[PDB]
């Protein structure tokens, strides 16, 4: 029946946000950490609260909180359970979040409101570990009596618009001032003394990543390169972007295109500089990669598709929503961004696994509209020679057994 | 296994959206009631169609046939189940409604076109009680036999763009039309009779509500002030906004900037009057409350946290969308959006609750783009002292319990 | 228990996307065909790949790749499973997809980035059939074994922006390059023996379609018409719009308003010619059909709504996005998006459907602004006359069984 539904009873329970102590010396470039106080029964979401001032104008900034974050490291009674970074963060955004919910993370992350030069905000980075993206999860610290839960952090040391304007450094930038904030889950007696009695097994996630350097070539290009995949463990996909280090999420060409370049369709405009505020596209014609395909021990996993498809159509299928262009992905599940699983490769269960990719012929003048907007499939702008760096991220399964006030991962690799 | 789904069979059914009878005097201004009529089984939505005639251009109109709708009641049995206010509306669309489907509600309530003067539309204002929000929660008609189940109406006297422009009343407006349908369900006798002869338990929601006047204070501000809650029942979450009485949803500061003033960035630029067709933002800078804490017999339910951590973050972790700057929550739930319960806090069960605020430094010139668009995280323009409405929210669980052709509400509060 | 999660495991698995072999002449016009490879045990998403080459400029597109996709027709083992049409999914877009989706399904259907004259990009345009849209309804290859399973294209003729302008033939136009590719699921032995020896039954879903001609008239307008709806099986809802032929998308009447028709608000604006990259609109005014609604056996289903009702209403009940204006629904379903069924009507039941059609006044002036941003609900611009042809849609259920190696529809309906 539709009309009469009978919702079901739960375990009585309290959340509380609480402060967090930081140890280390906040500031650009630095290495700072936490150990979770023991304050609640589980632990949820956590968020970093980070203080910044403008340095540019309109459109010079482009992700800073989140950019500031540059890593990440989950570790548990001494064991690193999983560790994140600045361009994750990026590349999650870019794939799985959406809509709304995915502006709302924007006005979290930096200025979306035309600021000027010395606008200060507030800004929210909430984390994304296995057990900030799901109460089902929570990770539980009366159950990890003799373990420490810590958090180590590493703060970016340029920051565009913030700190810097291109490799310049900016006078008077202010040094950010960060907080930690963790969520607790208070339990009533009855689940608490449960928790802390018997044994458990938590079925989590955790991020692979793996920096390469790419190709480049134009006139006779149709460049190629094979990356050999060293990941491990039931993996639910594969996420990879072409980047420009220079300019933190330049996953695409600059081009001489309004939003692509500094002052585009202007007198003024480049193409040496990015339009920092609008630093992403969907304009598939400005990312390299023509091709790519997946090979497991010497065999194709599956024939060669074009590299919008991997952009759009594995996008559409799975995860439904819009990613912008130089963000690629190919699912191993029905439903990557779902947490039951729902279809996986097992990697350390294969020998050898491959990336072969096949990158278009640059060859065409960013500086010319006409030319970027009217062009083929198989070329892009010449400014794709930046995107050098290949990164290519996994996310795998595990499992977290905890008992005897201690915990630990079932899969060491 | 994902390859084979067993669907399940359902009781039979049939739906139709019926019209009601007006009882009093449609017209601005007007108290006017229906009492349903007995056609179907249960009932599930209800929509309030009105048609108004534009008296302004472009952005003169700001969520119309909302506010028209000053108060709605449910009352069953002569009992008050619940009652909705015009800037409960507003609050609901701000937190809760996103996406394409808060701008097709948007179309609903007001022009979004372009119009200008003259121009007459349809709208539809759709009810948002227990079982308008859910067919699971369906209200019985069949077995409410002795108790009627009426709606209590207010219409608005002024609404801006449509009967007055500012506080001139706008000659020739002409009086708005009403109309009321509701959604009926015809069930098959197998589950019609069990309707009628079997007690029933409903776990629904109501909404509380308590209007406050603001402090306001510049200068040496960081104005403070307590506001004792007197609330009641297992509640969900608690929402409240700041909004100046004389403009609608006007929830923040007017200033020049685009879109945050009459004629803003221009030579005819205000800040007495608001660009209504763009009355809300996203700006934090534009929103009074510095900071804000909650306290339980005069104890922190959790430490102080800016105000932008309630606009932003709360939405972010529960109830996924973005909310307009002005719009605060505080959930004691998991998932506040949804039906079923998932953490809730009772308040008839603390005898003292208390909502800490502490203000921005108004200070800020309004006239100023490069004083609004850059400035500091603790002040706001000077403008925010025309917010003096707090109107605060609160969301809670109660049983209507229905037997022997009548219902009742478990607890009186 | 919210904190504690139990996954469940499934049937291992792996997905591949298999290009197919594409018999006959591509090329506009042309119908061509597939034969299912049987390379897999199960089948799930089809996509087809389009190359096509721009002939205009900014906003001289439409929804190409969809519109190039004439017909669709899914036969197994000879016989008729399921047809759908170019109209079909432009209606199923602007009534199911929405948000981010609905941008990347356009991202795969045309340019939307202004590209200009020359530019070459690759489509996508995913099938929409039973098992295209749930793995749980994957259709079973190895189940299938004497059964072929057929899709039947036929591609338009002539695509505004890629092959003509207006009805001129565009010189150099490029025959259309076409690929389809299938996604298979390959099962493990357990489920495989189970899936080729057990009988099967599948819950799908199929459409029905009927053309039919509009009325007209102006002046003492409110022409009616009443459509005899010969639809079959139990239905989960009712869908139509009213477009002109000669414009792929038109469902609302051309009008000099911005995106509303050519060069609109200016000196070569017209009102005979659309602005083709902007051919949706949401503003009622332009939408014909002033009233409507439903009968069985000479009876009213339901009372009459005004056709704002079955577009945005409707729409807003029942699957919560936005539909563009031209495009009605009316749900017999509480979930018409969802798969497992939530209500339905037995057309094959009804001696006698009718969909009786009450049209707006024309008579505005469709040149001027100030008349169709300035008017009444019951009239619309002269250029409605044009909304020459009545599309009728109905989804409904049925049932495929499986056995023995051939599969066939329950009910020949």
């Amino acid at each position: 029946t539709f009309f009469k539904t009978v919702y079901r009873r739960y375990t009585n329970f309290a959340i509380e946000s609480i402060q967090q102590t930081i140890n280390g010396s906040v500031g650009f470039g630095n290495k700072v950490s936490t150990q979770i106080s023991r304050n609640g029964d589980l632990i949820t979401d956590i968020v970093v609260e980070f203080v910044l001032t403008k340095g540019g104008n309109g459109g010079t900034t482009y992700y800073p909180a989140e950019e500031l974050l540059q890593d990440v490291e989950l570790e548990i009674g001494g064991q690193r359970i999983d560790k994140h970074y600045n361009d994750w963060f990026r590349t999650y955004d870019a794939l799985f979040r959406m809509n709304d919910d995915r502006y709302n993370y924007r006005r979290m992350t930096d200025w979306v409101n035309n600021e000027l030069v010395g606008a200060q905000k507030r800004f929210y980075v909430p984390l994304i570990f296995f057990f900030n993206q799901t109460p089902g999860l929570a990770l539980p610290l009366i159950a990890l009596q003799y373990h420490e839960v810590k958090l180590y952090f590493t703060l970016a040391s340029q920051v565009q618009g913030v700190n810097y304007n291109g490799s310049s450094a900016i006078a008077g930038a202010a040094q950010p001032t960060m907080s930690v904030w963790v969520d607790y889950i208070f339990l009533d007696t009855q689940e608490r003394t449960r928790f802390a009695q018997l044994p458990h097994e938590y079925l989590i996630e955790q991020l692979q990543f793996t920096g390469s350097e790419t190709a480049t070539p134009s006139a006779t290009t149709q460049a190629a390169q094979n990356i050999r995949l060293n990941f491990n463990h039931p993996t639910k996909y594969l996420a990879w972007n072409f980047n420009n280090p220079t300019n933190y999420g330049q996953y695409t060409a600059l081009a001489n295109i309004p939003g692509a370049c500094s002052g585009a369709g202007t007198a003024a405009a480049t193409v040496t500089t990015p339009d920092y505020g609008n630093t992403g596209t969907y304009n598939e014609q400005l990312a390299v990669l023509d091709s790519a395909k997946i090979q497991l021990n010497g065999q194709d996993r599956f024939a060669t598709r074009k590299g919008s498809y991997f952009n759009k159509v594995q996008p559409y299928q799975s995860i439904g929503g819009v990613t912008p262009a130089g963000v690629y992905l190919y699912s191993f599940a029905l439903k990557p961004a779902g947490r039951q699983p729902s279809g996986t490769c097992n990697f350390s269960r294969i020998d050898n696994a491959t990336l072969s990719l096949t990158y278009k012929t640059c060859s065409i003048d960013a500086t010319s509209p006409a030319a970027v907007l009217g062009n083929t499939e198989t070329v892009t702008a010449n400014t794709a020679t930046l995107l050098t760096a290949l990164n290519i991220y996994a996310k795998n399964y595990n499992v977290l057994r905890i008992m005897s006030g201690m915990g630990g991962l079932a899969y060491a690799n």
